[PDB]
């Protein structure tokens, strides 16, 4: 069982890549039996669908403290073994009722890829290129995309799993597939309440989650995944893991004169000669310069890249008249840095402060 | 103020005949002035989306009991209005924030035109032709569709809204509109959230509902709707509004031997010398025979349509036995009828029994 290390590059897969060992082809295998359709719609709706969600999750992880391909393998077990569950208990199952339960089954944490973090596409060294769109497709459809970080977010979008579902789904599912669910409206209904988690399927679909379920697969593999190191960034990985402890505790000044970091109603704004030097200020013992920090801040949030459109240089704008009185300055207002529209990728365990003195 | 009345038939307009009356082209003028859109983005973004809104929607009410054109009119109204106030709240509203408030607003209901009722789509003489499914685009999609029935449903899917919305939303809404919602996260998070109903929106959209908000527009016409007769399945109507108010308050018998209804796990059961020979002879003062009412439910349901797949003949199989210690059967066991898929169009206002003797 791996895990991820914040900061480290995983590599992209191909759903063929990620179905190679023999245990999932025992598995599709075994669903097309218990599909009851003939090969051709077996694979138009089963094997697609299990394909395009294995290219859409990847590898990652229920929620980032589990392991690696957590994802898709509990959505493959949930899956089959369910089906599995239901068949033995209702024998008369439909093709379609059984197509709903697996589509459920497999699909009922598919949100997690949205709310959990935000992935950002980058080359061999960890430079960001661009910020993956999970509603415009899988990591794949871009045939250049090799590599990419995991960036974590608070739990605030956990509310909004009810209301990504459903899009995610028919998003995923072939369209002959939603269209026979739809066929019928009872079954749809049911497919679709079950898919809410928090009708017929309820009661295998809680066994699973009780671990009480009868089921054809113990267990799948969880293949190895060559995580890389992201030399582009790595002062800036160091630095944004210091950042949101800092915050997660206190320990820093937001939206004073004094400190170096301010939220206003555009998103959380870190001040260069601020946040970045206090930093190198207190960690005297760490071989870099403000230059190369704030630089490799750069790279990790595509600030030179167009497609970085959340990440950009600002400036914002009583400091010189305080300068005048309390320093030396009786012998520029604006402040300098970073701002990232998201402050749900930098408070990431509490609360994000109120806006509250600068602006654009 | 116009309502339907059950069993008319009502006439399928396109959105350019919808919003011919200068008061809808006043608010679409007003909304491209609150867009802060160019001309072409304006009619990309907005536009469309109104006009595939009410063609989706056409005269359909908020819920049966409500007057004609209200699902439109009420969103349109929500949507125009909800945005003024905003704007007014907080002038510094970004383009997408407003574009999101907006179609909040207007496609907040959407949902009803799937759960409230089914569509059947007939001929100019009611005969049914085929289901409208709304999954698959709006009524105008097929050039043919002239006109259709509304068949109520029980309010048993009321409790899918929560996932049908955020479906119908991606349906409607042009693909541009989405992405764009989409490229800011915290927008994209409040939007879902106000599309959930029962983040920044909430407060106007509650507003709205409790007639607190300052509006551009005070009302929206109800153009007159020509509702015409059903004269190919009349009879049938009378029989089903019968079956209907009968089975609401206990007056028929069903699942035992002596009935002429039962549910089975297939969904509810009509028999021919059944039910419908009750109908006749309750109501010895309507001019119609058997053969003819039950022709016309055949014409209602779309019985001999193969596009009519969850209404079809069906024979159904301790009775005989009974008939010769208690009759004269001493001196075929199987039952005669219609199945109904959905009995969710026949128990409109209680409980559907459980499945309980006769199978397949």
């Amino acid at each position: 069982n791996q895990f991820y290390k914040p900061g480290m590059l995983v590599p992209v897969f191909s759903a063929a890549g990620l179905l190679k060992n023999g245990r999932y082809q025992f598995l599709l295998q075994q669903i097309e039996t218990l599909s009851l359709l003939p090969t051709e719609q077996y694979a138009q709706l089963y094997e697609a669908l299990v394909y395009r969600f294995v290219e859409f999750v990847q590898v990652l992880p229920i929620r980032l403290d589990e392991p690696l391909c957590s994802l898709m393998n509990e959505g493959l077990l949930r899956g089959v073994n369910s089906l599995n569950h239901y068949i033995q208990n209702h024998p008369e199952a439909t093709p379609l009722e059984r197509y709903a339960l697996f589509s459920a089954g497999l699909l009922l944490e598919v949100a997690h890829a949205v709310v959990n973090q935000k992935i950002f596409i980058t080359d061999e060294e960890g430079n960001f290129i661009k910020q993956w769109n999970p509603f415009s497709g899988p990591l794949i459809d871009d045939v250049e995309t090799k590599h990419y970080k995991i960036m974590p977010l608070s739990s605030y979008y956990q509310r909004n799993i009810p209301s990504i579902t459903p899009i995610l789904v028919r998003q995923l599912l072939p369209d002959e597939g939603f269209l026979w669910l739809t066929s019928d409206m009872r079954v749809f209904s049911d497919w679709m309440q079950a898919l809410r988690d928090d009708g017929r399927f309820e009661h295998v679909l809680q066994l699973f989650k009780h671990k009480n379920i009868d089921g054809l697969f113990n267990t799948l593999p969880a293949l190895p995944v060559n995580l890389q190191d992201s030399p582009a960034t790595a002062h800036a990985d160091a630095f944004l893991n210091w950042l949101k402890e800092a915050l997660a505790t206190n320990q820093i000044k937001v939206n004073t004169s004094d400190a170096g970091v301010h939220v206003i109603p555009e998103g959380v704004f870190l001040e260069k000669t601020g946040i970045f030097k206090q930093y190198i200020d207190l960690h005297v013992n760490v071989p870099v310069n403000l230059f190369t920090v704030y630089q490799q801040f750069g790279n990790l949030f595509g600030l030179t890249k167009l497609s970085g459109i959340d990440y950009r240089f600002e400036q914002l704008f009583d400091a010189l008249k305080r300068k005048s009185k309390m320093g030396f300055a009786g012998l520029s207002p604006t402040r300098e840095g970073v701002l990232i529209a998201d402050p749900n990728l930098i408070f990431t365990r509490g609360e994000i402060p109120s806006a509250t003195y600068l602006k654009l």
